[PDB]
């Protein structure tokens, strides 16, 4: 077996220009420029690393890289040449690089690396080391044993180049980072994938780039496939409809209607009929968003919020000055850089106790469409010397991974001490790693920190340094009559369910000024609307009870003014 | 046909149109949106569940020309056969594949996934984009197949509990040739097996079939029993008696009774086999009552409100715009009766009943630690409505203020991430039991998850009567109305379900020490009859009360 290419060509496979123009004068040239090698008398062979993170293609783009060049392709997985009986894996390997240089010229992709030669320091086990051994001596036998004209590249692709062992690191001439797809990425990808499939007109991949910030190439293969299916669900609910009226009958038997009308398409079976030709609506593709789960979501994701502008009242200069600050940056970095304004990476919120700040931090996250993170207070501080700053540091880490991110700390006073006194040291070797990592990326990385406060006067000031969190909103309380609209839009995006309803939009207005319900903010009136709804829940299901007890139906939702007035007489402000 | 035989598959079917019936018929769809369609269907249950019996009615069903693949049907040879089945396959289609036992041959076997793996790329290659063929299979356990395979097969469909006709058709489809008699009903037999697979109701089968013939085997032991004089002829022991018995006759034949098995024969084997594939299966809905649990007025309608409301009313709590809790957390004293709280509410909302022993599911392994509680999950989807208890709540999620044991965060990350999923309308709810709330994972108790903790209460006075009640007649006058005065003793208050029986246990020894003084006494002074006598009186319990404390 020679072991031929496949058709797995580069017209599949998009998003990733950078990466793959340096493979064309890395690879391509001494593949079949050998004759160059062998007029100039120069061995010219090579050894070129694809690390990268899981699921990024790159089994594919080495597929792809072997159906192009047109030459002998000898795959090798890392699990498919070890054997039990100790002597005969190394064996396998000699083999299979007997047979490269053998059949010169060829491209070796030996997948997983990781998985096959690991670090010889704690290899207690003689076979961990003796595979790596026997790749080191491998890659000297295609360097020397070679016909001088017909070189041979050897491709290899990972995860965790770090869990390599340096030595079988060295060989590998260049090392390329396939990172995660960026929005003209993943736009490409998206566009490339979509190609023989009839499309919408009005599918605008800019803006599926746009929603899909964490999202990598294997998820988007997955995206389109849920999108595919959702358009196939109309054309096979006609299909059905179609079956109904063609062939009625009544009905060949009485088990249920999914196999009624499916007894009707077995009788059909030979019959076939044409099929509307039905383009993918774009409303199928925000559709397929929560059909596919992104790679980056058990790693505190923390999905975009839904909460609005409208859930929280007024504050129009507050939003004004988010807008100017990390909005905007974030909305129009091209029209924002064309002025030469650095997008400022800190902002400070201050002033009463944690009512409701928070939604102000998802407010902007939503509006930004970007990634929103957050933490439990001062959880990061623990008893030992080197954890409470590592989870910091992770907390960065992870918002490289998902750019653009918001990363919104809560109660930075327990977490940020003033250290200009010489009091506390383990506070100190917290706040020196965050001065650290706020000086670090505020420039284009797109991870932006919005502080949490309410004694701004007592925090460090080494924090409030322009460029870090810098910048100071005093977000108040709103007023009673800007409590109208909340609870207007709390109710009416939540139930508005079916003049004989328990709705009573005045009762609204009459609760917003309620004189007991003054400390109350964006989350503390979700909080006694949700109270309300069930202390009235609670109403229905005890009357539910006792009047069918002695069956009519389930009454009605219906909400009076009770309810709302002991949700009132059970809420405690902050 | 293939539907009237196999019924009760109602979502199978439908999960399956979409995913097969479209692309083997109406392929020419997919060739004018110019979309290739390749997918293996991941079908997974316990055999006899209707594997076999599914992928033989879609094969009978398509009307095209199917081959039979199974685990043995097929070190190069086989490699070479299933090249065959495959170009042949693509050649003439459209085509109905399907592979039995998937897994048996998936795990020579790596040289076969190999093949499946060029097979499915050369499908998915070669097709004529208008007529293309779907590489169907079902595995007894998707966990056994390759991951490249799993991550292939990405197209699952869930036979989950098996439906009441299914199991009753499924019943029947096990007695064809079986000599039956007229009495058999099957409708019942299915509607009271509500916790048997396929393999479960043909240990049921078998079970009553030796059973049945039990009946021919002791008329043949009665037979030779009368047949042969003088009493007997073994003295050692009944059994083998009867297989002394046995020996000598041998030759001499019986015209043996032509009996044909009976319902009530199938009653007996019921009660007999017991799998429940797995040491309690999910539980059918226990028959505890609110009148079994003590009280917890407050408590019990503040159950019905978190997650009777949610379970009996779905709809509702959509309505009034509140998506359901995750469920419920228990706590206070320790377990005496918390199961008990759980099964009343299981009862109520008339959904199984699924329960976790605590630091049960912890085991050496540390890949399928996780496995488990993602699996649980799954039976519980399936089996939805559920109700799932964790009691001892701390043997999974103890309070992370130092988050190091890697293996820990990977337990309780996977598990809030499983239980955060299904939480609002697929009928799943979890239930926290514990001693203390505040040696529970602080990222479980926020709203949302499982933030609502209810405060159990310990037993009252009436309660206390039947619980002394019940133990008192598993000791065995029995002095009910003195058992009242003891469960009124003001002293006694400070106890609580396990604390009653230790108080017994302790008055049963002051009343041996009597015994015992008595039995010294007697003997020595007042020969040795060994009057034994068990009576306990007021002054036994009064002096262990005295001799008994609270606990904390």
């Amino acid at each position: 077996d020679r072991t031929p290419p496949t058709k797995v060509s580069i017209l599949d496979i998009a998003g990733v220009d950078d990466t793959l123009q340096r493979l064309l004068k890395e690879v391509w040239f001494p593949l079949r420029g050998g004759e160059a090698c062998e007029k100039m008398g120069y061995r010219y062979d090579n050894g070129v690393l694809l690390h990268g993170p899981s699921g990024c293609g790159k089994t594919t783009l080495a597929h792809a890289i072997a159906g192009s060049i047109g030459v002998a392709f000898i795959p090798v997985s890392a699990p498919s040449v070890i054997g039990g009986t100790s002597g005969e894996s190394e064996k396998n390997i000699r083999d299979v690089f007997d047979e490269a240089i053998r059949l010169a010229p060829c491209l070796i992709f030996l997948d997983e690396i990781d998985a096959i030669a690991g670090r010889r320091e704690s290899a207690n086990k003689g076979m961990e080391s003796r595979i790596v051994a026997e790749i080191m001596n491998g890659m000297d036998r295609i360097r020397q044993n070679t016909p001088l004209g017909k070189n041979v590249v050897v491709l290899a692709a990972t995860n965790r180049p770090e869990f390599l062992d340096p030595a079988i690191r060295r060989r590998f001439s260049v090392e390329i980072d396939m990172g995660m797809p960026s929005e003209r990425a993943r736009e490409q990808i998206l566009r490339s994938l979509t190609r023989d499939l009839s499309l919408a007109d009005d599918i605008n991949f800019k803006e599926l780039a746009k929603m899909t910030p964490g999202y990598v190439g294997s998820d988007l293969q997955y995206v389109v496939k849920a999108a595919v299916s959702e358009s196939f669900q109309a054309n096979i609910d006609s299909l059905l409809a179609q079956a109904r009226a063609k062939h009625p009958a009544d009905h060949l038997a009485n088990v249920s209607q999914p196999q009624r009308d499916w007894l009707l398409l077995e009788a059909h079976r030979d019959e076939e009929v044409s099929w509307p030709s039905t383009k993918i609506t774009m409303e199928q593709f925000r559709k397929a968003v929560s059909l596919v789960q992104p790679a980056s979501k058990r790693e505190g994701f923390s999905t975009i919020p839904d909460t609005t502008w409208s859930h929280v009242g007024a504050l129009e200069d507050v939003r004004k000055k988010l807008e100017m600050s990390i909005i905007g940056p974030i909305k129009n970095p091209e029209l924002f850089t064309r002025v030469g304004i650095k997008p400022a990476a800190g902002i400070l919120l201050w002033g009463p106790p944690g009512c409701g700040k928070t939604l102000v931090a998802k407010a902007v996250a939503n509006e930004s469409k970007a990634n929103f993170i957050s933490i439990k207070g001062p959880e990061l501080l623990n008893k030992y010397v080197g954890e409470s700053e590592r989870a910091v540091r992770q907390l960065f880490s992870r918002a490289k991974s998902s750019a653009p991110c918001i990363l919104f700390f809560d109660q930075m006073d327990a977490l940020v001490p003033r250290r200009d006194d010489s009091l506390s040291d383990a506070s100190a070797r917290v706040v020196n790693t965050l001065l650290t990592e706020l000086d670090g990326v505020g420039d284009r990385s797109g991870i932006y920190v919005i502080g949490a406060t309410n004694r701004p006067d007592m925090i460090d000031e080494a924090i409030r340094r322009p460029g870090r969190l810098g910048t100071s909103i005093y977000v108040g309380l709103p007023s009673a009559e800007d409590r109208v609209k909340i609870l207007k839009t709390l109710y009416r995006n939540t139930v508005k369910a079916p003049q004989h309803q328990g709705t009573t939009d005045a009762d609204l207005e009459k609760v917003a000024l309620d004189l007991r319900c003054t400390g109350f903010s964006g989350a503390d009136l979700g909080n006694l609307m949700q109270a309300a709804a069930q202390a009235c829940l609670e109403r229905v299901y005890t009357q539910r009870q006792q009047k069918r007890k002695e069956e009519e139906e389930e009454i009605e939702p219906v909400i009076t003014m009770e309810d709302w007035e002991k949700a009132l007489n059970e809420v405690k402000p902050s």
